[PDB]
C-alpha cells in the first residue's frame, strides 16, 4: 500500500537498532489511535499512561544491552483477555466494571518477550457475533467502508490492525472470530491448533471458567512473520517450524462449493486465482477428493456442539438437556472427524477455500442469526449457514489462516482460508506467505 506502516518485527528491530527509541513508538501507536480511532472505534479501553511508562522501562531494557523479540512493541489485545488494572466485560452492561487482577497467559508471554500494552479492542456482547457492538463501547466500523461490519467477535482487533494503529493483535475463535473479521477488514489472522496456546485469562467475567472444546486463541496481524513470531511466543510448548521452502510440489485441495452454503462470484474467483498463482509455482491442485469428509454431516455435528458449549450444556425451559453420556459420544464424533482429517492431509498438505461467502455485511440490529440474511451476488441467501465455511478448522481442530487476496467491486476484502493438519501452525503461516509472494 502506499500508506504503510511498521511491522512488529521491524518495529523490535528499529528499537533495536536506535533508529528510534521505545517511548517513540509508544507515542507514535498512541497519536495513530487518536487521529483514526474516531470514525473506526476499535480501542475502546485504553491504559495510555502504564503504557507509557512500561515503553520507558523498555528503553530502559534497551540501554542495558537488553534485546527481546518485541521488546518495545506496542500492541493491544483482544477485550475478552484479562489484564492487570483493566476491565473484561465482554461487552455485557453487567460486567463493565469487572477489573482483571491478574495478566492473561497470553498477555503475560508477550509482555515477557518486551511487548507494551496500549489497550484493548472491541467485541460483540458475549463474543457472539460477526460484528462487534456492545453497550459498554459502541459499534466499531469497517475501516474500509464505515457502514460495514468489522467482524467479530475479534472485530476491533481486526480494525485497528487494518487502520495501522498497531502492528501485533490477537484473538479468539470458536465460530470464525479470528479468520472472519481478518477477512472482513483484510489483515491476517490464524486460527491456531486446538489446545496448541493456553485460554488461562480469556475467562467469563467474574469467572475462571474458559472454554474447554472447539475455541481457540491465536495472533493477528498484517504480516505471515510476526504471526510465526507471536505464535512461538504464546504456544504451550514450541511448534514444528515449516520446512517447506517453495510451492514446487505443495498438494493443493482447492475447495469453493460448499454442500450447506454458497459463496458469490468475486470470492469463488479471488480464491481460484490464488490457487492458480500457486500452480503457476510448481504446486499441484485438486478440486475434488474421495478422502474429503462430508461437510454436510460436519456442519449438523459441529452446530449441535457449538449450541451445547455455548450453554454449558443447559437446556431451554422444558427440554430435557443432553447428558453428560450423550456428550462422551459427541466428542467420539468428533475425534472421529478428526482423523478422517488426517487421511485427508496425507494426500494434501493444504486446503484452499472461502473464509466466508462473501465480503462484510451491512451493520445488523437483529440478534437472532436466525432472522438475518445476506446478498449474494444480488441474493437472498441464509445468513447462519455460512459457518459451514469456517467449521471444517473449528470442529476438525485444524489450523486454519486468514489472509488477504484482494478486494470485491467495492472495495471490501476477500480473504483466503487455508488449512493444514493439526500441528502445522507454521506450514499454514508458511503457505500463506508464499502464496502473497506467488501473488505479486
Amino acid at each position: 500500500g502506499a500508506m504503510s506502516e511498521l511491522s512488529a518485527i521491524e518495529t523490535a528491530a528499529a528499537i533495536a537498532g536506535g533508529s528510534m527509541t521505545a517511548l517513540e513508538a509508544c507515542d507514535a501507536a498512541i497519536a495513530r489511535i487518536e487521529q483514526r480511532d474516531g470514525p473506526i472505534n476499535a480501542v475502546v479501553v485504553r491504559d495510555f499512561d502504564r503504557a507509557r511508562d512500561a515503553a520507558k522501562a523498555a528503553d530502559a531494557e534497551i540501554a542495558a544491552a537488553v534485546r527481546k523479540p518485541l521488546l518495545g512493541v506496542p500492541m493491544t489485545i483482544k477485550e475478552s483477555f484479562d489484564i492487570a488494572g483493566l476491565p473484561t466485560s465482554w461487552g455485557f452492561a453487567e460486567h463493565a466494571d469487572h477489573i482483571a487482577t491478574a495478566d492473561s497467559l497470553v498477555v503475560s508471554r508477550l509482555k515477557a518477550a518486551g511487548a507494551v500494552f496500549l489497550g484493548k479492542s472491541n467485541i460483540p456482547v458475549g463474543l457472539a457475533d460477526w460484528q462487534s457492538v456492545n453497550p459498554n463501547y459502541g459499534r466499531t466500523n469497517n475501516p474500509h467502508d464505515h457502514s460495514r461490519s468489522a467482524g467479530g467477535s475479534s472485530g476491533g482487533a481486526a480494525a485497528a490492525l487494518a487502520a495501522g494503529m498497531v502492528p501485533l493483535e490477537y484473538g479468539s475463535d470458536i465460530g470464525g472470530s479470528i479468520r472472519v473479521p481478518a477477512h472482513f477488514c483484510g489483515v491476517w489472522g490464524l486460527k491456531t491448533t486446538f489446545d496448541a496456546v493456553s485460554l488461562e485469562g480469556h475467562y467469563f467475567p467474574r469467572t475462571d471458567s474458559a472454554k474447554a472444546d472447539l475455541s481457540v486463541v491465536g495472533p493477528m496481524a498484517r504480516t505471515p512473520a510476526d504471526l510465526a513470531l507471536a505464535l512461538d511466543i504464546t504456544s504451550k510448548v514450541p511448534l514444528p517450524q515449516s520446512r517447506i521452502a517453495n510451492l514446487s510440489g505443495l498438494r493443493i485441495l482447492l475447495l469453493t462449493a460448499h454442500p450447506e452454503t454458497v459463496a458469490d462470484s468475486a470470492t469463488i474467483s479471488a480464491v481460484e486465482r490464488a490457487a492458480a498463482a500457486c500452480e503457476a509455482s510448481g504446486a499441484t491442485v485438486a478440486t475434488s477428493s474421495p478422502d474429503l469428509p462430508d461437510l454436510s454431516a460436519l456442519v449438523a455435528d459441529y452446530t449441535r456442539m457449538l449450541l451445547v458449549v455455548l450453554a454449558r450444556g443447559l437446556a431451554p425451559e422444558g427440554t430435557e438437556p443432553v447428558s453428560l453420556n450423550a456428550w462422551y459420544a459427541m466428542l467420539d464424533d468428533q475425534a472421529r472427524m478428526m482423523r478422517a482429517f488426517d487421511r485427508l492431509f496425507e494426500s494434501f498438505d493444504a486446503i484452499f477455500c472461502p473464509v466466508l461467502g462473501t465480503t462484510a455485511f451491512a451493520h445488523s440490529d437483529e440478534p437472532d442469526w436466525a432472522k438475518r440474511s445476506l446478498s449474494i451476488d444480488g441474493g437472498i441467501a441464509p445468513f447462519a449457514a455460512q459457518l459451514g465455511w469456517i467449521s471444517m478448522a473449528t470442529y476438525g481442530g485444524m489450523p486454519a489462516l486468514s489472509m488477504p487476496l484482494g478486494a470485491d467491486g467495492n472495495g471490501l476484502p476477500i480473504n483466503l482460508q487455508i488449512i493444514t493438519r493439526n500441528w502445522s501452525d507454521h506450514d499454514a503461516i508458511r503457505i500463506g506467505a508464499l502464496v502473497a509472494e506467488a501473488l505479486d
